[PDB]
């Protein structure tokens, strides 16, 4: 069959671009595939398969539609006359795409691959799952099935998770310039400083732990870009002052904040250099910044939310259940509800993993578990198996 | 003594407006008090005490200092030459007035009436507690004393709480327009639809309670302005669909939003009308609203936060403890951390008070307990004692 995939361009170094570099060349040997690549930063990584540069074509026609190029998708499908059109992004973006090709010449058969991260997304977006043209839906996890079914979806739903592979680098500690901290156990959170990822709880818990164990050789690593909503050292300073502990400043310095944007391998070096990988976010479609440490044999503390909860655990990970629920509607146009973990639960989780006997045991568990997990070849073969069932 | 209070003008229908209307006339008989009244809505409510209309004077000088009239305070103090100056606001506003009188000619003693609302307010505001002109600090509740100390306060700290004066009104639900709901038990949340107040939780717990008991004669009431940030019916609607319960739109109608602003009479009428008073906010300095329903012998469900926790005995009231803690830095320039109750805990509370024998019992309990509290005259006298102590 002739397939059209509407998603991130192969040049994009994002979460979406990561999977598009992997999934497309694997379906190329199964079906004739042509791509509608968006937000293109440079040239096409693939040498053979046809890919449309939607950002440059938008620049040529004289538009600034953020790089998505909705207005030209109508003309694009009419020429390429596909058997199946796949859409891969968050609720909002699909909503604009289906609105754009409402007057599209070819009678195609639409498949959705939604980026869902929170339950109870806004009502003005559920119409995409009931769309009389969408014949198939792809979810990132088992947890989203019930939701997608609640949003009024009468068509077959297929689970399409992700696989990940980080470079295993020996002597990583020294190479990222952490040589001075050889004695300390290092906790890592690679998540970006946004509300969803709740680094305020991370940094909050770090301060509680440090205050009750002021002499533990430990460091807490995290990232943050210029003047984002949470000032992480400021949050930690205030909780250390409230705790009554002496040497607030030296204790505060135990939280190490990276501000520069790293290369793909500095990220890999960072993963190898550390001892515990942490994610305490309120919403997860999948949670790449955790699975990436599981292959290296690092023990894991995760919030039991969304995709992370389904993907993990034969009791191989430290899972913290959300203690409360709030509305996320003020965050963005997607909205919904998310689960917040208790900070003190994160403190319990930390003291658990300052014991090296524990890090060794669970780090061995996660690696042996993620061994069984489906690779990109297993996943992409499941993608086409779902496509064949919708034609005959 | 000559005393100047920088605070809300008589006409202001806010939290600060209410306590200013009560405190000023009572200090007037002991001392000469003149008011730098800010944010005026019109005529001064007091016939004889001197109240300065700071907002209109601001307009006369063609300034827009949001009715605070920072530019005017310095000159106002130099003229009146008061013995003491009381600044009654939050830390940012106090900060700004302190800089305003930075180049003041009159040597004067400053007393701060701080409205705190969360632990861990930003450190760049802490300076106001150890400002050299600051001679004393007044706080609203016992819980805030240890925070102000942690912030580095070396001056006397006094507790100045609040009293509540709501009239008892006969035939109340007929008068507010709720005569169609005689059999229904009415839960009342009088709080403003802001983030702090967590009406997203209230509404969400209402939805979960309704889906649990579809035929329970119950109504939930709350408030919201033109275009706030939580669309309450939206949150409610989405949760009902999730539970799978039928007759969604009728069940949704049980949650009643009041968009219309209310006069002092109608607020009092609402309290009289309803069967259970609810406050599920993540931050309270003292926590008016709930205390307003307690003098009428109405049962209260409250979040055990800030001043609400100090003020009510756990035996006379249904207290819910926070389950999770989050940063608030994104909300305001003040910031801090606040505690959030579990939505399922609020459900337990709602089902506890659907039985009338519990409402009768806990109603009698609060009325008897709040009876033993200090009145406004007890509070005003304590205020004037504190000032005398600081003078000689
Ligand atoms: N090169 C580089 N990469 C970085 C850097 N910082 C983070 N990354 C990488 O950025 C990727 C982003 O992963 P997520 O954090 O899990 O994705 P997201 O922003 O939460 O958004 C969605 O993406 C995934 C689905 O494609 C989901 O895992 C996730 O739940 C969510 O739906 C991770 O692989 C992380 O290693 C950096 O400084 N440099
Ligand atoms: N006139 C009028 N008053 C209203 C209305 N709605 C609410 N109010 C009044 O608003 C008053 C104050 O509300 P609070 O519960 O105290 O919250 P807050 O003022 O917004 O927040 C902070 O300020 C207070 C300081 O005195 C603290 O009591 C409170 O805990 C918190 O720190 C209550 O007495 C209530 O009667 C209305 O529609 N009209």
């Amino acid at each position: 069959m002739k397939l059209i995939i509407v998603g991130a361009h192969s040049s994009v170094p994002s979460g979406y671009g990561r999977v598009m570099r992997a999934i497309v060349p694997r379906i190329s040997k199964a079906h004739e595939v042509i791509v509608f690549g968006i937000h293109a930063f440079g040239r096409s990584v693939h040498a053979n398969i046809e890919e449309f540069d939607a950002q440059t074509a938008e620049h040529v026609r004289g538009l600034n539609e953020q790089g998505f190029y909705y207005s030209g998708l109508s003309e694009f499908i009419d020429v390429h006359k596909p058997d199946i059109v796949m859409i891969y992004n968050d609720p909002i973006v699909i909503g604009n795409y289906l609105l754009a090709m409402g007057k599209c010449s070819h009678r195609t058969k639409i498949v959705l691959y939604v980026d869902l991260v929170s339950k109870n997304i806004r009502e003005n977006l559920w119409w995409i799952f009931s769309h009389p043209k969408v014949v198939g839906v792809m979810a990132m996890s088992k947890c989203w099935i019930s939701d997608i079914c609640n949003y009024g979806c009468k068509v077959p739903i297929n689970i399409v998770s992700h696989f990940v592979d980080t470079k295993t680098i020996y002597d990583a500690r020294k190479l990222v310039g952490l040589s001075e901290y050889n004695d300390d156990v290092l906790f890592l959170n690679m998540n970006r400083n946004t509300a969803r990822k709740r680094l305020d709880i991370y940094v909050l818990a770090a301060a509680r732990f440090i205050s009750k164990y002021p002499d533990a050789k430990v460091r807490f690593l995290c990232n943050s870009h210029h003047e984002s909503k949470f000032d992480l050292h400021s949050i930690a300073l205030r909780e250390l002052v409230a705790s009554g502990v002496d040497n607030v400043f030296t204790h505060l310095n135990k939280i190490m904040i990276n501000r520069t944007v790293l290369t793909d391998e500095r990220v890999d070096m960072m993963y190898n250099a550390c001892d515990v990988i942490v994610n305490c976010s309120s919403g997860e479609g999948f949670g790449l910044c955790s699975a990436e440490g599981a292959v290296l044999g690092k023990p894991l503390i995760i919030s039991a939310v969304g995709g992370a909860d389904d993907y993990f655990s034969g009791d191989c990970v430290y899972k913290i259940k959300p203690s409360a629920w709030i509305s996320v509607d003020d965050r963005d146009g997607i909205g919904g509800i998310e689960g917040i973990i208790d900070v003190d639960d994160l403190v319990e989780a930390f003291t658990f993993f300052k014991d090296e006997k524990n890090r060794k045991e669970y780090g061995k568990r996660v690696q042996d578990f993620v061994k069984t997990k489906p690779t990109w070849d297993d996943i992409s073969s499941d993608i086409i198996d779902f496509f064949n069932s919708l034609l005959r």
